[PDB]
């Protein structure tokens, strides 16, 4: 009939009727297609498809390793079919999941740091059962993770999805994530992007401290019930002031961002099973917080200003004003990180380096799932090696697909 | 079996045979995908085939204009019809023309100008018959175009597809195009990208001055026979001699380029008739020159060396110089073209506009096809309007597709 748009700058919607007269024989540019997200249940997982799944899993977690365990393999294969039979759906004993984790992340797409794929921390909260609990778990995993500044990558499972009205998930975004809090005078503090869900904190009894960088609560959600609030204890939240190397105006600023980018919303799917909840976390990478979440002009928006401090001419466009201060915010990002001792790597660095990691991977393997669109750095694009690399984008398994937001489809 | 994937960087070609494993249910990220280029042919088009499209686009023309002409459509579509049962193919009339050329470049999806869709002068070369002809049509062109700086978007047709062994043809990937030497010492001088295509000029008697800014000659095939090489006469093609606002030592770099921008390879199709000989222009985008043919590796490569100068951390991969560099030779690009008096238009004016003019497009007919990794400029990504929109990539008529590089299927 036609295909919605969206303009995640304006926030304006399209409907696309034209591509009806199309010849044929592309939604590459969509944002969250239905195709990388995995919603909700009512009822578990048909034991014939279960058993496919299940069977592919084992087979590739035990040909895997160097010189085979043949005699476990088909041990495994039994033992996995009958659980399934018996109790309908099966556990994963501790080291397929390690497996399966890294995995899911080595099939991310999306992912520039899957160079990294095999070194990640897995916290196994399979046996949890209550919120209190998750935000334990959450705690445990973000101070491991912080680590002082050296960043470590982690992933913390929490129990799989059964019925499904036994889901567990986090409703954040992400672990450590600013409020975004609408104000009197019209004007918006804090980070835009979390509005919405700033508010949601405020309806579950969370009080709003007002400010540009207050920490949103976690708000989890275990076996069925309820979303509880919990506050991030503040003594784990690591964060970075923003100060230029040679303007001392930037520190005037008064901005910073948490050191800790670990996506909380995300469904890590793995032979059948689907985890509902997995918060996963990396390093960040400058160009996010400087381009993204600083130069957005649906996040903190400060290029504008940055750009009068530095001089440049704000009001002609072709000055390439705009180019020259974002580069500046963005080496401010990267020295305060440098110089506070918090790990982050430069898009640059980073790019070198999914390069390396997609031609181990094809070596390897002869493939590697990469979205362009997300590979790419906001800045610098072709100055970057993956601009020039085409690049196969497909789902694969195990995957880390995305999820209809929780507060849409739950019945309190 | 297995999808080829080049890396137009270091030209390093791979084979992926993993996406085989995918679940199902994307070669956005392929540069000449086969559903974008319309190859060579040895039969007409069978009318049956023919019939149907031309129908459609008399329909297309007719329904075009404010208070419709009825009486003419019925009769066009008539005359037409007749014509193609009595000829086999067909001729559209000037107004048709014009309307196609405007039509298939309003359809193209990687073009950032669209908004200049309706402002195109259109040269009728459809009487044409021999090289030299095509030589002078082409000259009249690029002196229309070019206009001493203030540069007009235009574009020649040449006779349309007949049969297939009767196509008129430009070898050249554009118009003006700079030489690629390959060195006896082994450096390559001038324009790498060219290299190949240079060696054909030279084996065609095409004498090279073995220089980093020598205009390739022009190399056209006209009806069916072999290409004629023809030298572009050096009072017709305008350049510009880059130096920078403040650094005294840019000028000091011997860098330039041409100022227009002329596609001199694609084939238009419309209503069911294929012109492989339409060259178009329209005027450069900074980025294009600064960003893509200056600072590719694989064709100028000036960002070391620009680097130095600048007295930057060129072995320092962190210290964001890639960033800082690339800017100035993009200011350099900007500042010479408007100082030398030559139109061109920076990336976010022109990305500006983009957003402009597909709204424009979805107010005035729904729809408006956007290949995104064609459409962010790049450098200064998300710093742009169009890296935020969300668009959808499709072919629809008529269009400016691509063509197998004459070369190849070609017998003399
Ligand atoms: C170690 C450093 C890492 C870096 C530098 C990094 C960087 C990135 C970047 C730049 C993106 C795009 C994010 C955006 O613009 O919204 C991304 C996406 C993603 N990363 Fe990585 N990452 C790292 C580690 C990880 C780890 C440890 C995992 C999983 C265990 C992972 C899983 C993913 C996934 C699934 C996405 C997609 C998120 C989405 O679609 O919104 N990453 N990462
Ligand atoms: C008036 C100013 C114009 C500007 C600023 C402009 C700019 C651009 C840019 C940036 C691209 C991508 C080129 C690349 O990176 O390789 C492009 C592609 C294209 N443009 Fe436009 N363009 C303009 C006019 C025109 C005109 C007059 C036509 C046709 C009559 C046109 C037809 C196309 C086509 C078909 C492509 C695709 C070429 C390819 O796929 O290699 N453009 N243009
Ligand atoms: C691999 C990738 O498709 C390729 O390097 C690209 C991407 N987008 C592009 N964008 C434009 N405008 N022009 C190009 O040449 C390319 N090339
Ligand atoms: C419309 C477009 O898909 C969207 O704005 C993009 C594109 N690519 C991206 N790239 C990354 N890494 N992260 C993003 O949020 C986006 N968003
Ligand atoms: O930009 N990042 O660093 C980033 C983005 C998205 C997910 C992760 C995990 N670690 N770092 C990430
Ligand atoms: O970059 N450009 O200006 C550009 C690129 C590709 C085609 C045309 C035609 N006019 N300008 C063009």
């Amino acid at each position: 009939q036609y295909v919605r748009i969206k303009n995640w700058g304006s926030g304006e919607i399209l409907h696309d009727t034209l591509h009806h007269k199309a010849t044929s024989d592309c939604l590459g540019s969509i944002m969250n297609p239905k195709s990388l997200t995995r919603g909700p249940r009512d009822k578990p997982t048909p034991l014939e498809e279960l058993l496919p799944h299940a069977i592919e899993f084992i087979n590739q977690y035990y040909g895997s390793f160097k010189e085979a365990k043949i005699e476990e393999h088909l041990a495994r294969l039994e033992a996995v079919t009958k659980e399934i039979e018996t109790t309908g759906t099966y556990q994963l004993t501790l080291d397929e999941l390690i497996f399966a984790t890294k995995m899911a992340w080595r099939n991310a797409p999306r992912c520039i740091g899957r160079i990294q794929w095999s070194n990640l921390q897995v916290f196994d909260a399979r046996n949890c059962s209550t919120a209190q609990e998750m935000f334990q778990h959450i705690c445990r995993h973000i101070l491991y993770a912080t680590n002082n500044g050296n960043i470590r990558s982690a992933i913390t499972v929490f129990p799989q999805r059964s019925d499904g009205k036994h889901d567990f998930r986090l409703w954040n975004s992400q672990l450590i994530r600013y409020a975004g809090y609408q104000m009197p005078d019209g004007t918006i503090r804090g980070d835009a992007a979390t509005l919405e869900f700033t508010q949601l904190c405020i309806d579950l009894g969370w009080k709003p401290r007002y400010g540009r960088f207050d920490v949103l609560p976690l708000v989890l959600q275990a076996d069925g019930q309820d979303p509880e609030v919990f506050e991030i204890p503040p003594d784990l939240v690591l964060e970075v002031t923003m100060e230029h190397p040679k303007y001392e105006w930037f520190q005037e600023l008064g901005l910073k961002w948490y050191a800790l980018p670990a996506v909380a919303n995300m469904l890590l799917e793995v032979g059948g099973l689907e985890f509902p909840a997995c918060p996963f976390n990396g390093w960040y990478m400058g160009t996010e917080i400087g381009v993204r979440d600083f130069c957005d002009t649906q996040r903190y928006n400060i290029l504008e200003e940055v750009g009068r401090r530095m001089g440049l001419e704000t009001h002609t466009l072709a000055s390439l004003w705009k180019d020259r201060a974002v580069t500046e915010i963005n080496v401010a990002v990267l020295h305060s990180f440098q110089k506070q001792n918090v790990t982050i790597m430069d898009h640059h660095t980073a790019s070198e380096s999914f390069m390396k990691h997609m031609q181990n991977e094809y070596r390897a393997r002869g493939g590697c799932p990469a979205d362009w669109i997300w590979l790419v750095p906001p800045v610098s694009g072709s100055i970057t090696p993956v601009f020039h690399q085409e690049m196969l984008n497909y789902v694969l398994s195990p995957f880390y697909y995305y999820q209809i937001e929780p507060w849409k489809t739950h019945i309190w």
